[PDB]
């Protein structure tokens, strides 16, 4: 997966940005036609991180994954991506609030496929949040940013650790453990996002605060219209337990019942 | 805006056709001198759909849009316009690809010209196509079949729904909303089909087909021998997000300078 720059034709203008560096449109000269690609440019460790990136991603093969198209070794570093032509979810649910509570559940949905793809294959995604979620068109969603995602051992269940303690469940800011239960807890956190509008969770509140508050057995309400059978989803999401907490195989299973109805009964 | 059928004079063979009738070649009793017209005949509600055509037409004062000279209530309805001597670009590229790319930049910026003008006096072509491009002379372009499209409310930023797929935009498959941006679109389509000498657009494929391209990101390739800053300039046309593509006047600024530096 190492792409010829002749192919490759950047737009001159960003669409992302980072430690790492920027994130250019692009276009790649593909098998007979022309793929209209997202481009993270390096601007060290920074070349490990966007390897690691580039490994957690050829691995990985899902419609609600970002596809990787190749790595491109020329003037800067290029990791060449599946483009997602309307963006982070949080940014487009904020311009766009006509978007119906429909539109918002098959979305969510789509998360939980891909979450659950990622559970089966043995991978924490640690950074799941509204802002990593891009969008295709307004009814398909691809899960994005791969840079704390860890594979995991064939007999391990979680990983042992920069710090979005807002999406965090309470095991990984007590004992540094994460596995797809914890993205389970962020998961619940994106949900409310969504149903929010890219509304921030715990607006002001510090990470101790929200600490503090999730031991004391509080959690953020229910955003104004969420169907109620979201809501309920997302406190079986943020269960303190994580051995009570359910997996993505369960979580995708309440999103595709309720849709089922939802489309059909409605 | 009422023609004297005492001053025109109808031919013989047809410049075209279709639904609405032919397209007789005529000439036209003008001031001093014989003004040459292409003249659409009808064959109900068609009288007030040409009528429509002959009012977007009427309203509309640039040299790259094909002119309206005036109305023929005579032995049928007669819509009179000036002459497009060398006829669709498509056919004409087809059959001449001597015509160098110094030559087709320069006509598709006459077509971005005109498209500016429509642009800026609210109104949505809607069948923008290398079809509907016809040729005075090999170096002068005009926007023609104004059948589809609308002149929007001083409020409205767009209009919303014969359905040409491979020219529009993913936000009229969707949600049938045109405006100027989704005439960029188009125009990227047309852009193509120029370079292409007449090619047609996604070639063998379905509306749903050319559909789920698009989505996945995909856009036709590049044709032979063009040059790469127009290829670069259809993919800006081809910007799925409407908010995010060029306008008429981002895309003639594009053209414009391209062209400037390329003559000289
Ligand atoms: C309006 C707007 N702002 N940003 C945008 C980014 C995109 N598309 C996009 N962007 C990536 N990286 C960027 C940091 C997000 C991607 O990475 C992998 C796919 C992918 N697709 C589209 C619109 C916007
Ligand atoms: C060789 C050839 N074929 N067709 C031609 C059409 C023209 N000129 C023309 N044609 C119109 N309508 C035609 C259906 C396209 C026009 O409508 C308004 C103006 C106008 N000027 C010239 C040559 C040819």
């Amino acid at each position: 997966v190492y792409l010829d720059r002749k192919l490759l034709t950047l737009e001159d203008k960003e669409l992302g940005s980072g430690n790492f560096g920027t994130v250019k449109k692009g276009y790649y000269q593909m098998k007979k036609v022309v793929k209209t690609v997202a481009v993270k440019i390096l601007k060290p460790a920074l070349k490990d991180e966007l390897l690691a990136e580039a490994n957690v991603m050829q691995q990985l093969d899902n419609p609600y994954i970002v596809r990787m198209i190749g790595i491109c070794e020329a003037e800067s570093w290029m990791l060449v991506m599946e483009m997602a032509e309307l963006g982070p979810l949080n940014k487009y649910l904020q311009q766009n609030r006509h978007v119906k509570d429909k539109n918002i559940i098959e979305l969510v949905h789509q998360v939980s496929m891909g979450m659950k793809y990622l559970e089966e294959s043995n991978f924490v995604h640690r950074d799941l949040a509204a802002r990593n979620v891009l969008l295709v068109t307004q009814h398909y969603a691809k899960i994005s940013d791969f840079g704390l995602s860890k594979a995991l051992r064939a007999d391990e269940n979680y990983y042992k650790a920069k710090w979005p303690v807002k999406w965090y469940a309470p095991e990984c800011i007590n004992y540094y453990k994460f596995s797809s239960k914890s993205d389970v807890w962020s998961f619940g956190v994106l949900m409310w996002e969504a149903f929010s509008y890219g509304q921030k969770p715990y607006r002001g509140m510090k990470g101790s605060e929200v600490t503090a508050m999730l031991e004391k057995g509080e959690r953020m309400g229910c955003p104004a219209g969420c169907p109620r059978e979201m809501y309920d989803l997302m406190n079986l999401c943020w269960t303190y337990d994580v051995e009570n907490r359910p997996g993505f195989a369960a979580v995708e299973l309440r999103l595709r019942n309720y849709y089922y109805d939802v489309v059909n009964e409605g």
